[PDB]
DNA sequence: ATTATGACGCT
DNA sequence: AGCGTCATA
């Protein structure tokens, strides 16, 4: 009873950014604007590989992970823009930058977790205190939710999606006690006040629409961002969560999207999040290991404690190429002008990084598949970063990669190499 | 022949 | 350390 903790002490946003490639090369070229398009990377391979989609195209049935020429049969109109080329391979620098512009904003607001190059989580429990008591138990007004989606709502006793949403805020506001500073659904209510605020300056001040989820914790507020996109936020209050996870998969939870959640599915003999209830602490233990089943006791309750990590930076600097199919690297020339290409853009990426962000990295991992391999990797080693010279890293990478070569023939390589990949790793301030 | 990343867990 | 898992555009 009184001693069951509810896990209802932290106000996390999740804030996303809708299409985020997309908005970035719409930003940039405004015939792009309010049109179906998708962002490709490569052009020659069936038209280039699709990583982005407005949702104009979604309409369509266009998807990521989808080849240009696919999905021009889905959608005959479809605009592109092509990820810059240079040193040979696609270079995401635009796309870094345009997040270091959102992430900035978002600083402004609280302390903040870069969960990936589009989102970032947000503890706003400390932002959450002080409006509480600016507000002088004054009543939140609808007008300060305007974009904002109440999970669970209306419920019991008109047929537009505005209206629905209305109706549902207006259901929550109206139950609200506002007189109690210490009352969870009454911080998450402020939490989206909040982060009302924190899109409109986001959208402002950079050109960029996003979504955002508010709850108590971040595999929550991750869940809810995504139920109401684009261009909306969700709360997802702590009540709301035995009915939301009644029916929720439970691959759609935050981690539980491959092996181990198909063996929690596949054990257990259940399909939904809330089914997970009816396991003891010590029983999904047993199954799954101590750490996750103490984290999936709590979690399919609504209860998760990871905090929001202050780190708005990346804490490595990677450079990646694969060379598939007829393109493998069968000569030493090519290795090694290829591992070349690769430093030369991570010398750049690293110089900037030391100006802006006051730090070296001290170590430098090479890695590298071999064709016939099913795993993304066949191997990684590390060795020192001593210098931020291209030459340097990339006959530093050579030389630890040199001996997985099984050629008799040192002009040769072979099996031939279907990726290189170089990653700067293990910051020290500067 | 999605590709290019980037964080965190295991032993 | 090197490998694996899971996740992003
Ligand atoms: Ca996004
Ligand atoms: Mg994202
Ligand atoms: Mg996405």
């Amino acid at each position: 009873g009184p001693h069951m903790a509810t896990g209802q002490d932290r106000v996390v946003a999740l804030v996303d950014m809708d299409c985020f490639f997309v908005q970035v090369e719409q930003r940039q070229n405004p015939h792009l604007r309010n049109k179906p398009c998708a962002v490709v990377q490569y052009k020659s391979w069936k038209g280039g590989g699709i990583i982005a989609v407005s949702y104009e195209a979604r309409a369509f049935g266009v998807t990521a992970s989808m080849w240009a020429d696919d999905a021009k049969k889905l959608c005959p109109d479809l605009l592109l823009a092509q990820v810059r080329e240079s040193r040979g391979k696609a270079n995401l620098t635009k796309y870094r930058e345009a997040s270091v512009e959102v992430m900035e904003i978002m600083s402004r607001f609280a302390v903040i977790e870069r969960a990936s190059i589009d989102e970032a989580y947000v503890d706003l429990t400390s932002a959450v205190q002080e409006r509480l008591q600016k507000l002088q138990g004054q009543p939140i007004s609808a007008d300060l939710l305007p974009s904002t989606y109440i999970e669970g709502l209306p419920q019991g006793p008109t047929v537009q999606k505005e209206g629905m949403r209305k109706q549902g805020l207006f259901q929550w506001l109206d139950s609200l006690q506002i007189d109690n500073l210490t009352s969870p659904d009454l911080q998450l209510t402020v939490g989206a006040v909040i982060v009302e605020e924190m899109r409109a300056a986001i959208e402002r001040e950079t050109g960029f629409q996003c979504s955002a989820g508010i709850s108590h914790n971040k595999v929550l507020a991750k869940l809810a961002c995504g139920l109401n996109k684009p261009n909306r936020q969700t709360l997802v209050s702590h009540g709301s969560v035995p009915q939301l996870f009644s029916q929720m998969p439970i691959r759609k939870i935050r981690s539980l999207g491959g092996k181990l959640g198909a063996s929690v599915i596949e054990i257990l003999g259940i399909e939904y999040m809330g089914e997970l209830t009816q396991f003891t602490e010590s029983q999904l233990q047993s199954h799954f290991g101590e750490k996750n089943g103490s984290w999936l006791y709590a979690m399919c309750r609504g209860i998760e404690h990871d905090p929001v990590k202050p780190r708005q930076l990346p804490k490595t600097i990677g450079c990646s190429k694969n060379f598939p199919g007829k393109t493998a690297l069968a000569t030493r020339e090519q290795v090694q002008w290829w591992l070349l290409q690769l430093a030369q853009e991570l010398e750049e990426r690293l110089t900037k990084d030391r100006n802006d962000n006051d730090r070296v990295a001290t170590q430098l991992v090479v890695s590298i598949r071999v064709q016939g391999d099913k795993r993304l990797s066949s191997l990684r080693r590390c060795c020192a970063l001593t210098r931020y010279d291209a030459h340097k890293m990339s006959h530093d990478a050579f030389t630890v990669i040199k001996n997985c070569n099984t050629s008799g023939i040192q002009t040769e390589w072979s099996p031939p190499l279907t990726m290189l990949f170089l990653c700067a790793t293990k910051f020290s301030a500067s």
